[PDB]
């Protein structure tokens, strides 16, 4: 019936993706830096050498949060500025570090709450180069905690910290399909990678535990996409098993290590021995690592079972990932991104699917939001009037709405993705899924869509006091 | 996107709600004739003695039908009609046979196709008095699977059959609380009697299967209702048990014995004794007595577990039934039944849990509506503005869609409750269900609502064409 008044709701975005100035104030080059420069790596040639120019436009970002009635902000922290080459035995430096503590202070200020991400994909190159970046099972752990614990230090003043964004797409599209940076293609190398950023995860996690949390009673998590599922036949019990099996693929990868203490039985089936063991010190930082569930959501799909057994580079359980059941039953209609199709169902299905499976823990909704089919090449004029995406938020949060009120998900928040338009990866800035038009061609500019100035009154009526 | 084109939808009455006529052609008295004229079991001191008419306006409800798009209709036979004492050696009374007889050819004339209930909880006063009615567990399946047999030689034209309405309102408010007739009280009686129905089920499916269900492709089950659950405190385990328990003792109570064989665990553990074993014959009969699965229901409710034991006189299962959560969630808004609260998300929770339950069987939705609080005493023209129930209906029926489109639930039809309104049972005629208002003061005149119009133009945009 109501939204206690402790529910959060606020934007997200993340730092090569906004910030531009990846020369300034002495950042070292991350692995997209170096991605990039690759010709042919994304889809319209272009890098974050600018993107929205974020870093230097931080009085601009905050009025705009403001102006939403945005009390919340998620953003990630470029390693790169704060340790240009990543190690734990590199030089700090302390531009970068006194430019987000001065962020945070102005975020504060205006009564905005700072959720920080700590690694949103870009690896200091430095690392890569020096050791094999995600591959090393010993040094990146080790260099990671040694970061994560630079920034609980440098801002005290923050409670709300993340861990990893999506460890899934630094895996199988940065190892193996190749699709992200450092843009490798394996049958094997996207299991140790994922293994060694769950293990990094809980170094994090223990550090932060040990020394930082008690301070200002603060948390800290993991956070873990997943599209959800439904049989493509409904009548086949095979694809009800495929259903599930591809949840496990997907987002139980990760969070039965955290929550069970070990990797789905279904995948250790199909993996074998290219599916890691942890060694009991590093099950111990593993198991029981996550303050909240950190939850990112997009869209579902409908599940067809495969007769021949997995293929060596097989990532996703051997299964078929349709759009339309065996009936012709759409999920929904098309965005811009071939992988989403909205239904606001799947949201739901989904947050119950993880409070099921995982005892119903703390959950924070990362991210959720569309891209619009065609929305870069309309006129200013049709692009502001994005009921696209407005519907696209309404649907989703009453039914996110409906799992935290009548099934009793115990979720805690929400942002919206993204803040304003940005540089979507592999898509480029073709892809736009920010509530704010960014006009790429004069300088930057910002123009709220019809999605920016409809949160508000939204979660007034679904937010108490 | 569109359910299938042979998707089936219409409205469900039941025989003694609507007939009246209750001694004309010969009808004897029901255990309902007797239990009207207890005074205190009825809200408003009425009884079914007049209840439509529609005994006597054959062609005027199937106009009513015929003009509100219906191609589907449900309703139920008159037991004591068809044999006015019900036993298997009594007179059978040609005069109620030709009356539903050539009910039938008036609907098929009419383009309606029939939906017919055999036992809508109308038992023959003289089987209650000849051995005791439901409690008899050798007498009165017999007597039923007789009766049966005589409606199916009777009626060769249906090819849809119901066995039993709401067995579990037959045994509870029947012999448990006194609510509903014969009107007893007992800790064993409930128990006993549900297992007679289960038992009466089974042969007259057995009847049915062997010799007339084949020659025009006919079907018959039985009709459960079963109001969806949600933990009063999700962080509670106990309280999602709970939720999961109820569930259990009031629609697992005969769906289980159907399809897995026996009653669930939890009602072994709590009833022990007072629950009754199938015989090698008995399970012969049940277990596997569905060619589909008929679907009540209604609403939906927040479940409490409780810390004491549960006491000889309990029938829900041990745990508190509530309409507000520990968090102070709402169901819903309040209607005239104080049972009844709109939640349209259960209705398609609990169509995927009958579906998970029992692999995905054929689903008939045969009663969902509900009443308006206050509507008895409300003018005429403010009757028929009931965009409460116009919003329910909406509501419910795409919730139904979603199921079937995106989870796959196989729901081949649904029927809204009720065609007009009619005795409410113990309820009395103050708690109207219809979509069409019935002046019971002015010559039960009928009068259609706003509800009754809303169907066919919903249905149209989700039946395919």
């Amino acid at each position: 019936m109501m939204l206690p008044k402790d529910f959060q709701w606020g934007f997200a975005t993340a730092a090569y993706q906004i910030e531009g100035a990846i020369d300034k104030d002495g950042r070292g080059p991350s692995i997209w830096d170096t991605f990039c420069a690759i010709p042919g790596k994304i889809a319209d040639g272009t890098s974050g050498v600018t993107a929205c120019d974020s870093y230097n436009r931080t009085a601009e970002d905050i009025a705009l949060l403001k102006s939403l009635g945005a009390k919340s902000y998620r953003f990630s922290i470029s390693w790169s500025r704060i340790i240009p080459k990543g190690g734990r035995d590199d030089p700090v430096n302390q531009l970068g570090i006194d430019h987000y503590a001065q962020f945070v202070d102005d975020l504060l200020e205006a009564g905005i709450t700072p959720f920080i991400t700590l690694f949103h994909w870009d690896l200091p190159e430095e690392l890569h180069q020096r050791y094999g970046g995600l591959l090393n099972r010993t040094e990146f752990p080790l260099d990671f905690e040694n970061y994560a614990r630079v920034m609980f230090k440098a801002l005290p003043k923050v409670r709300n910290w993340i861990t990893f964004n999506e460890p899934l797409c630094s895996a199988i599209p940065g190892y193996g399909s190749g699709t992200f940076a450092p843009g490798r293609q394996s049958t094997t190398e996207p299991w140790i990678v994922g293994h060694n950023l769950l293990v990094a995860h809980g170094r994090a996690v223990k550090v932060y535990r040990d020394e930082f949390k008690d301070l200002n009673d603060g948390q800290i998590g993991i956070v873990l996409n997943g599209d959800f599922t439904y049989p493509w036949d409904s009548s086949d019990p095979l694809d009800r098993e495929a259903a599930e099996r591809r949840l496990e693929f997907f987002t139980a990868w990760y969070a039965d290590p955290i929550y069970l203490g070990d990797y789905p039985a279904s995948m250790r089936k199909q993996l074998g021995d290219r599916l890691p063991e942890f060694t009991p010190e590093e099950k111990a930082f593993v198991l029981g690592s996550n303050d909240f569930y950190g939850m990112n959501h997009y869209t579902s799909n409908y599940i067809r079972h495969r007769t021949s057994p997995a293929t060596a580079d097989d990532t996703v359980g051997n299964v078929d990932v349709l759009f339309y059941n065996k009936e012709g039953q759409c999920i929904g209609p098309e965005t811009e991104s071939s992988w989403l199709r909205p239904c606001p169902a799947g949201f739901r299905d989904f947050l119950v699917w993880i409070s099921k499976r995982y005892n119903y823990p703390k959950i924070y909704v990362t991210e959720n939001g569309t891209s619009l089919k065609g929305e870069n090449d309309l006129p200013k004029e049709k692009i502001l009037e994005d009921d696209f995406r407005v519907n696209y938020y309404n649907e989703y949060i009453r039914a996110m709405f409906t799992a935290a009120t009548l099934d009793g998900v115990n979720v805690k928040g929400y942002f919206a993705w993204s803040l304003m338009d940005n540089f979507e990866w592999a898509d480029g800035y073709v892809t736009r899924f920010g509530v704010t038009y960014v006009d790429y061609e004069n300088g930057q500019q910002r123009f709220p869509k019809k999605s920016a100035k409809s949160l508000k009154p939204l979660f007034d009526e679904l937010i108490a006091k």
